């Protein structure tokens, strides 16, 4: 594949997909035996490890719909990935969004064309594997672990003058990060499952922000709730 | 309100809403005790009832985005409506959806213009309350009732010349009705829950229908899983 | 027929299509001889008599573009309707459109996407068919009911919040109602004529009511109007 | 104004708008008596004279709906003109429109963006003055001239790759010219009256070419039509 | 050609195109030698004649993309020409555009709906010729004439209700006409070779005019700078 | 800046801008003196050291509009930057780009929504900055470099199943990358400087892939270029 620079079989059948390729390694590092990086190309890492004896690999993305894209189609196309799951962040659009929640996205709204492109007068709605959903779901609330299920927005531009999540917030939207729209559109298109499992980095809106041990807390419940949802 | 001839009171805190207003008055007479008609501008009747002691009312919605569109407005606005859940059907568009399976749609797309005039350049994806699926969802495995979660199309032309269900299909899109779009929409926008339950009434690329018997059992799964998801 | 239970010969060459079932069996039973009903499915009644030894058709369409879409494409394609006629009401947007006035509308504009969906870059104006306005036009003059030609407004959303009625109404708009850019499109695209007769109930920017002295007033000059000029 | 070089009182209440500024100066010289030119700006002619001793002036517009929008706004805002005549031709797009026919316009489509620009979401669909159009039609049928009432198509692009004439004739419209919607709409817009006469030049989908004998009789017919329908 | 009336040969490989065909026949008899008129259809003269022994013509192309389109396509379907100069005037939008200043457009945004007719969902940003605007800008710069390079904003309302330019002149945009994206667009779709040179007739924010003098002056270094450029 | 850890001071006025991180570390070692890197969030490299005693940094991207827009607006808001060189490839998609070529884009098409957001139905054509284009012009043609000015076109999907590349170039677009509409749009908006320099990765069209030596070569002028133009 033209940006991942691994072996058949490098990867395995379900990928975590973080934004940041600094994060892969740490996931990968900290949670998996047995890692190897298969992939340095533009220091995007990737790395497959094991968790309780099951192949895993946790694959950077980049920011936006754009990189997420590319990654995404080449894991399913070159590396007949079954399941991917995003493990990210997202900015809370409302009050009732807690700091310490953990959000699975059901669908996203989007400001990217990306669907116009391929649909013109449709508006697409993306989906979550239901199958994916409800393990993260049920592997959140067996551990008590807060989690709250609903859409978030897909946004291009992280500096928008022209941002609508007033308005989104008002529909029910719960939070705006940078890829969702594309894993699931195209894990979809192409027969495979995809979930976004996300915790709140800030309120965007109050410009109030979520502390360091806050952040370290939410991000290992994103994880384990990942991982648990798939053993 | 301008449309719903009903007195405060009347209307339940659930209503479930089927398109075909001489089936609120079928599903009201078989599976409620205690019934009344509170409804009759237009013929698009709606009835409250009694189901294990607890009232729910039914009522007829028409078909397409404007027509829900002003019940569900009228019931949020004016009845303090609390969860509003659509039983209908949908014309299916892949041959793994079974004509025995009852759909959840997490999401729909659509080709109604309704969000685009509130939205413009966003793609607005409506979502489903995870509680009123989640239940349903329940509620169907508990009896062993065949149940597919996904999204629908909501399409404004019933013989459309220009319809992209096949390109929706390989996006696994399950299959088109005409509403629930505009349900899931208005619902979010005004913090009140909703979900939509819907039987196949035939395939509408193979032209294959379902027949009698098929169909009245379905029905009857879909109004169990309605009304048991909510007891 | 999907949505029509008639039998071939049932229907008239010429339909008048209220929105409200109830208002179609009111027609047919106040202005007809020999009727019969050959349409209950879904409660949207259709019925067939006679006016002045002339057979007339009259049929409930339900609100919206998509309800009426359905009625219109079934009358066309299955029934050989040539003449299909609106009866209804519309909301004055402007202060010189009088609550006695009948409206023939020329045209429509709409926020329904359905000529989008078609023609993408195209704005498609929809437009009466000259021949059957003109004798509306002449049958009212004759006997002095006020008329005015011009335009309506198709909408999506009878409770719009992002209505832009007030700018219509700049532009010479008169009125808005649900029904006829379907109409006028439809028909049109299948070589047969059509035109919307419509009454106006009320001053939507100023919220003022027309009183049902008025309004039945209004309503039975539409019918003449819709009857005269066809014998 | 910035593009019309005349002074007060030198346009008259009506105003007869052709696309070409030397058929404008045709047909001031061969139709009306006492003509004066009250402009020669960019050699876009504009006249005035009588007709049966009423005050009548002819004003070329150039082609398509920029250049007809400048003057029509400087026509309605600085000479407070109140009824404006486009008189010109267009490109007929169904075998059913004749060559010796004369159209008057009731709406035009449009692949222009200027009522995007303005409404966004919302086709708007232009409208004729019925008084000026029914007034035009008695004078033709008075007369025995052919005439056709039905739509037209304004056209950005004389040449255009993507064109959609032959799905506009199939929905009804006659022919294709560049200027009547901005003539409607901007007319309607400040409460001033329009129309537009059009003879056809040629059938664009058979290549077919009007003879310069018949060219000439229906811009004879095109005319006096035109003023008939005014005194 | 429909539109232009010249034999074989009659036109130059180069073209200038003024909007105003009185000022095409100012030029031609102001700066060329042996000139003829080659036409005079719909009075939009052209002429051609030699600066300094090299054939050029000069072709009135009317305003706005529609009218600039016809002649551009027919130029250059019908006579090959290969260096199409418009040499017009704009409104200015930023005080840092000075009236002394000689405009070349690299590229032009637009509310016109040309691109998208052709594009849908692709925003196309047209191109000036590199080597004529390099051209243009050395003969300027040899000379001391003041000269900027950027864009400009092709405009189909000169009279615009809802006109951006406010927002246009914080992204860098110099000014406002009526033809450089019909121009750069058409030219570049057939191989040709196109430019803009433009003056400065206002500033449409401040509504500041340029005094005749300033425009004679700017409107000879325009000329220059476009002869100059191809010697 | 939330994306990048530097203190104020660390960057320079002039900023390289390559995609890839790996890339902006490997021109910053072999290019500079004195280096440091002031950024390593997300693995993004940035960093900065002399060139002549010149101070420059050269700060990794990513991929996609997205992506540069969140460096782009930072490196300007936070840091007041001035000039923005982004130093990347293309795919060529006309046969007579040569891949040798070092192209400088004088501006770009678009396929995402980000200026529709702002502009709605205005196309906005993004511009580079005049003075320093031709300022790597005048440094390729000193050395014999071979250098094409044009348009690109900036893609979000590096796989497009709706691609119109095939038409883009017939309009005379050189290549395709996913960057630059960003760039030049941002700092436009925000008065600063931008140019993109590509080189030929392939032919998409055909394939055709350039060699190992090839890219050394262009990539290495493509620095020398980016460099000597601002020296
Ligand atoms: N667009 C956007 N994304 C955010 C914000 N806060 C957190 N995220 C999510 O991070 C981007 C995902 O790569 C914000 O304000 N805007
Ligand atoms: N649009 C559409 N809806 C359908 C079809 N089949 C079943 N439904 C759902 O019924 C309409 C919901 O009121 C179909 O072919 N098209
Ligand atoms: N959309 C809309 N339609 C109206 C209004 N008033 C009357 N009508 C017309 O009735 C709907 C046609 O079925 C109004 O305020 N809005
Ligand atoms: N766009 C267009 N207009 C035409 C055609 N034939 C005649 N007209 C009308 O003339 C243009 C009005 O100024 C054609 O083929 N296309
Ligand atoms: N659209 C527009 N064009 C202008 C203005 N001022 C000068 N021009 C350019 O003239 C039109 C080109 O034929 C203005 O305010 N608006
Ligand atoms: N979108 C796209 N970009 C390309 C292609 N080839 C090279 N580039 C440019 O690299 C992406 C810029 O980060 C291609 O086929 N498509």
């Amino acid at each position: 594949s033209v940006h991942i620079g691994a072996e058949k079989g490098q990867i395995a059948d379900t990928v975590l997909l973080p934004g940041d390729p600094l994060r892969a390694k740490f996931i990968a590092e900290t949670y998996l035996e047995n890692v190897e990086c298969y992939n340095e190309v533009r220091g995007m890492y990737g790395f497959t490890g094991t968790y309780k004896g099951k192949k895993i690999s946790v694959q950077g993305t980049g920011m936006g719909v754009p990189s997420i894209s590319i990654y995404v189609n080449e894991l399913i196309q070159s590396y007949d990935v079954q399941n991917l799951i995003r493990v990210g962040s997202c900015g809370a659009i409302r009050k009732d969004v807690k700091v310490r929640d953990v959000i699975l996205a059901m669908t996203s709204s989007t400001d990217s064309q990306m669907n116009r492109v391929a649909f013109g007068s449709v508006d697409f709605a993306p989906c979550a594997d239901f199958e994916l959903l409800k393990n993260a779901y049920d592997a959140a609330k067996d551990k008590g672990v807060p989690v709250t299920v609903g859409s978030v927005f897909t946004a291009d531009q992280f500096y928008n003058d022209d941002s609508q999540i007033e308005k989104l917030a008002k529909y029910g939207v719960l939070g705006v990060e940078m890829e969702t729209t594309a894993l699931y559109t195209l894990a979809a298109k192409h027969g495979r499952k995809a979930l976004s499992i996300l915790t709140v980095s800030d309120h965007v809106l109050t410009g109030e922000e979520t502390t360091a041990e806050e952040r370290q807390t939410t991000f290992h419940d994103m994880i384990d709730v990942a991982l648990h949802s798939v053993s």
